[PDB]
C-alpha cells in the first residue's frame, strides 16, 4: 500500500473500489461486481487487467526476478532437481525424503505409454515436425486415458497430473526417434528423469547407453530452467482452455501448440537456420545477418525477452553449464564456439544494445542442446515437456479457485438488426 | 449516448478515461491507459472486462436477440442454407450469386482429407468417444498441413480456414463410421453441404442411400443454428490460443475440446445417461426419473441457458423443424413420447418454471438427431462441426485486429522470497 | 517412321508392332488389347508395399522399388528360359505398369488409389487413374 488508499470510479456518483494487495509486486483495484452495476472496462490486451491471483511463480520484470513457490530460480536450478522442483510447484513446499521418495515412486511407475498410442505414432508422416507430432499425440490422450478426465473430481485430477508428468518424456523422445527412423526406447526406473530422457533419446539396441554425469546434470538443469514462467500466453491458453471444463490433456496440447505459436513463418526458422545450418565464426555473423534478419529473426534464436528488463534470471546458470558441457564433450564443441562470437555481438553490437537483444536461457539451452546431439526441431519440444509441470500446477490452481470460467465480454461495433433478403440459389 | 463523454478514477492520483459505445450493447470504459499509470483492475473471469471488439455476432441475453452480422438467427435459419451463413459469418455480407458460387465451389473442391490422416482414425480404439477422436484428429491436422501454420500471413488464414470449413464434416462423418464399424464414405460433389453429410453419415456400399429433403433441411437448420454464438468458453479458448501464436488447427482442436468439457463432468455424466437410459412411459410421465434431480446437468440435456433469460431464440425454428421431421419420419416414434412429455414437464412445473430450465435449442436438436438414429456421442461433434465456421471468424477477426497479444497480470499471493535447501538426498 | 506412328496410331497398336514385328490385323489386335485389359490390376499385397514408403519420397524411387519388388509376388514365372514365361511376364509389365505409375502419384499427393476401368482406352484409362477421385465423375478430354 504505497500511493494507493481508496480509488473512486467516477461516473456521476462517486464509486469507491477496494484496492487489493499481492504478497509481492503491484497491488490492484477490485472490479469484479462492476458488471453487476452495468459498468464494464474495455482492455483488449489484458495489459491492465489482472486475470488472476496465484502463488506458484513470481516474476519481477525490471528486477529480472523469478521465484517458484518462493524459492529463487537460481537456488532451485542448482541444488534441487526437476522432480523436487516438480514436487514443489505442485505442492507449494519442498518435500521430505519421504514425500519426495513416494512422489518419485508414483512418477517413474507410469512412464510407460499405452502401446496403442505407438500405433498412432506410425500413422503420422515420417517428415512431420516433432512439435507437430507432439501435439497430435497429446491431444489424442483424452481418447484412451478416459478415466482421469473428470476435471472436477480431485481424485481424477492428480491422476492425469501425474500421468502427464510421467509420460511427456516418453512421448517427446518418441517424437525424436520417430523423426529419425530409430526404434522407440522404454523407460528406465533405475534412472533419473533427465538421464532416462537422455537414454530414451539416444540409446540403441545395438549396445547399452552410458549416461554422462555432466550431460545428465546439464539436462536436468534445462528442465528445471523451463519448468514454469508464470502467466505467459501458453499458460493463459492452458488456463483459459481448462476453465471451460476441457479434460487435462486437451489443455496441455493447447499449451504446446501455443508455445510453438510464435514460430512458423518463412523467416521464423529460416532465421533459426544459419544458427546450426552454418558453424563457423566468420560466415553466420561476419557482415552477414547484420541485415539478413528480416521479420522476427531475433526473438527466435535466443536474444531478448518481453518479461525481463535487462537480463534473463535463468540464463545466469544456463551459461555456467555450457562451460561444463562444451568443456566435457570436447570432441563435441570447439567447432561450436561461434557462440562466444554471437554472444559477443549481442553484448556490444549497437543494433543489439539498442534492441535489448541480450542472450537468454534459450540461447544457452540451445547451445547445450545443439551440443548433446539434439536437433533444433526438438528444442521447443523439450522446452514444452518441461513447462508441463508448470502448466499442470497452474491448471490445478485455477481449478482450486473454482474453475475460473473465462467468458469475457465484447464491444460490438457491427451492424444493428437488419432484415435478411436472399435472391440467389444453390 | 449520454455520459459516454469520459470519466475519472483516483486513489492517490486522477486519470482521465473515456467511455466507449457500441452499435448495440452496453457502455465500456477504455482502461487501456491505466496499465502504464501503474493501475491494474482485478477481475477473474473477465467478469466486468471486455476482451475485444467484434463486428461478428450480437446477443442481448435478456431480450433474446441473436444477430449474425445484423441478421437475426430465426430469419437466417428459415431463409438460408448453412453455407450462405458461413459466408455471411465469414465475409460480413450476404453473398451475391457469382460470389456464392466462388465460395461454395471452393469448399466443395477440398472436402477430402489426406489418406495419411485417415490412417490416424485407425489408430484409436473403436470403443472411444467419437468426440475425443474429433479433438484428436483435428489437433493433429497440423502435422499433415505443415506449410500454412503461420498465423501472420493473410493468405495463410485464407487457405487454412477453407480447409477446416471444408473438411470438418468429412471428418465428423468418419468418426461415426469408425465408431459403429462401417466403412468410410467419401464426399460427393453433387449433393448439398447438408445432404452430403447425411450421405457420409449413413450410406453404405450396399444400397443407394437417398436423402430425404425433410431430414436434410433439418440438419441444414440444425447446422445454421449452431454456426456461431458470440463470446463463450469455447470461442474464448479459440481466440486466446490463436492470440498466443498457435496455429488454426490447434486453435480449432482446442475449441472443440472446450465444447465437450461440460458433457464430461460427473454430476452431468450420471445425469446425461440418467435421462438417456430410463424412459418406460411410467417413469418420465409421473416424473419418476425426473423425481431425481440433485445433479442437474440440464443444459447438457437441453435445459435452460446461461445467456438467455426466458427463451433461446434459436429454439423456434428448431421446435417447428423438430415437429415437421417427426411428422416426416412418420409413426416410428414411441419412446419419443417422453419428448412430448419432457417439454410438458418443463413448462408446467414450478421448479423448472422458476429456475427457468426452458428447453433450449439443443433439447429439440437432440430430438431430431435421435429421430434420425444418430447416437448421443455424435451430438457435440455435429455441434462442434457446425460451430467451426464461427471459430474461424472470431479467430480471423482476432488476427486482423492488431493483436498486441495478451499477458494477463496475476496478483501474486504466494510465499515471499525464501531460501531453499533440499531436505532430501535422492 | 515414328512421326507416322504418332499421328496415325495409338499406343497399344505400337506396343504390338514393337512387340510382334508387324502391324496388327483387327482380330489380332483385339486379342492383344483384350488381354492387356484383362490383367491391369496389381495384387492387393503389392499395394500394401506403396504404403511402406514415406509419402515424401520421389515417386520415381517408389517406381524402381515397386517394380524391383514384383518378383516376390510373381514367384512362378521368373525363369527367362521358358518361352511362355516371357510370354506372360511381359504382358504383366505391359499391363500393370500404368496402374502402378498412376498409384505412385496418388500416393505422393495423398489421394486414394484408382482401379483400372475396362471401358476407357489405354491412355484415357491412365489420366483416369491419375486424376479422378471418388467425389466427382472425372471426364477425360479426348
Ligand atoms: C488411474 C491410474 C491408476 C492408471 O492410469 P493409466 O494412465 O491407465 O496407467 P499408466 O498409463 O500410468 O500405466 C501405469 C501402470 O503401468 C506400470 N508401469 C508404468 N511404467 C512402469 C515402469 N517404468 N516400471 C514398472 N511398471 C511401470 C505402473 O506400475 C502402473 O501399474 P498399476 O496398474 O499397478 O498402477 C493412474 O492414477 C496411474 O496409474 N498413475 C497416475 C498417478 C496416480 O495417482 N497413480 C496411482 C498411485 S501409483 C503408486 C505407485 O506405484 O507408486
Ligand atoms: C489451398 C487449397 C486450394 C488447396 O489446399 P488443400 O488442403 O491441399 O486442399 P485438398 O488437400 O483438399 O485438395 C488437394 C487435391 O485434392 C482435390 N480434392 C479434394 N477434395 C476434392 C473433392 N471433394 N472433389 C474433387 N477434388 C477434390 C483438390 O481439388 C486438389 O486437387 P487439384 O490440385 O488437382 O485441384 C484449398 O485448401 C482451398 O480451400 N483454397 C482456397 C484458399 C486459396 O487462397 N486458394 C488458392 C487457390 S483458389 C482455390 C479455389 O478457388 O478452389
Ligand atoms: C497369365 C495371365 C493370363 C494371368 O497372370 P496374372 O499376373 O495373375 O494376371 P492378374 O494377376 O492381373 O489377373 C488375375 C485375375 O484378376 C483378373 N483381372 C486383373 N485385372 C483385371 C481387370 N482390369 N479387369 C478384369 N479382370 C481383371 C484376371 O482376369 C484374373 O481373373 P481370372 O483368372 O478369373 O480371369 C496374364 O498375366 C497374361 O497377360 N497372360 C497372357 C499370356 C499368356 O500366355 N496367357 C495364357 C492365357 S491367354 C490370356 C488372355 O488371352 O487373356
Amino acid at each position: 500500500a504505497d500511493t494507493k488508499a481508496k480509488l473512486t470510479l467516477d461516473g456521476d456518483t462517486a464509486v469507491e473500489l477496494d484496492v487489493l494487495k499481492g504478497t509481492l509486486g503491484q497491488d490492484v483495484i477490485d472490479i469484479r461486481t462492476l458488471g453487476s452495476k452495468g459498468v464494464f472496462t474495455f482492455d483488449p490486451g489484458f495489459t491492465s487487467t489482472t486475470s488472476c491471483e496465484s502463488k506458484i511463480t513470481f516474476i519481477d520484470g525490471d528486477e529480472g526476478i523469478l521465484l517458484h513457490r518462493g524459492f529463487p530460480i537460481d537456488q532451485l536450478a542448482t541444488d534441487s532437481n526437476y522432480l523436487e522442483v516438480c514436487y514443489i510447484l505442485l505442492n507449494g513446499e519442498k518435500p521430505t525424503q519421504e514425500q519426495y521418495d513416494e512422489f518419485k515412486t508414483t512418477v517413474t511407475r507410469h512412464t510407460m505409454i499405452h502401446e496403442q498410442i505407438t500405433r498412432l505414432f506410425h500413422a503420422f508422416r515420417r517428415d512431420s515436425h516433432p512439435m507437430a507430432v507432439m501435439c497430435g499425440i497429446t491431444g489424442a490422450l483424452a481418447a484412451f486415458y478416459h478415466d482421469s478426465l473428470d476435471v472436477n473430481n480431485p481424485r481424477h485430477r492428480e491422476i492425469a497430473a501425474f500421468r502427464l508428468l510421467s509420460k511427456m518424456p516418453t512421448m517427446a523422445a518418441m517424437c525424436y526417434k520417430y523423426s529419425i527412423g530409430q526404434p522407440f526406447v522404454y523407460p528406465r526406473n533405475d534412472l533419473s528423469y533427465a538421464g532416462n530422457f537422455l537414454n530414451m533419446m539416444f540409446s540403441t539396441p545395438c549396445e547399452p547407453y552410458e549416461v554422462n554425469p555432466i550431460l545428465e546434470r546439464a539436462m536436468d538443469r534445462i528442465l528445471i530452467l523451463h519448468a514454469d514462467h508464470e502467466q505467459n500466453a501458453s499458460t493463459s491458453t492452458v488456463r483459459t482452455a481448462g476453465s471451460s471444463g476441457a479434460n487435462p490433456f486437451a489443455c496441455i496440447a493447447a499449451g504446446i501448440a501455443s508455445l510453438w505459436g510464435p514460430a512458423h513463418g518463412g523467416a521464423n526458422e529460416a532465421a533459426l537456420k544459419m544458427l546450426e545450418e552454418i558453424g563457423k565464426k566468420e560466415n553466420i555473423p561476419e557482415f552477414v545477418r547484420r541485415a539478413k534478419d528480416k521479420n522476427d529473426s531475433f526473438r527466435l534464436m535466443g536474444f531478448g525477452h518481453r518479461v525481463y528488463k535487462n537480463y534473463d534470471p535463468r540464463a545466469t546458470v544456463m551459461r555456467e553449464t555450457c562451460h561444463e558441457v562444451l568443456k566435457e564433450l570436447g570432441t563435441k564443441d570447439d567447432l561450436l564456439e561461434v557462440a562466444m562470437e554471437l554472444e559477443n555481438i549481442a553484448l556490444n553490437d549497437p543494433y543489439f544494445i539498442e534492441k535489448k537483444l541480450y542472450p537468454n536461457v534459450d540461447f544457452y539451452s540451445g547451445i547445450i542442446l545443439k551440443a548433446m546431439g539434439i536437433p533444433s526441431s526438438m528444442f521447443t519440444v523439450i522446452f514444452a515437456m518441461a513447462r508441463t509441470v508448470g502448466w499442470i500446477a497452474h491448471w490445478s490452481e485455477m481449478h482450486s479457485d473454482g474453475m475460473k470460467i473465462a467468458r469475457p465480454r465484447q464491444l460490438y461495433t457491427g451492424y444493428e438488426k437488419r432484415d435478411f433478403k436472399s435472391d440467389i440459389k444453390r
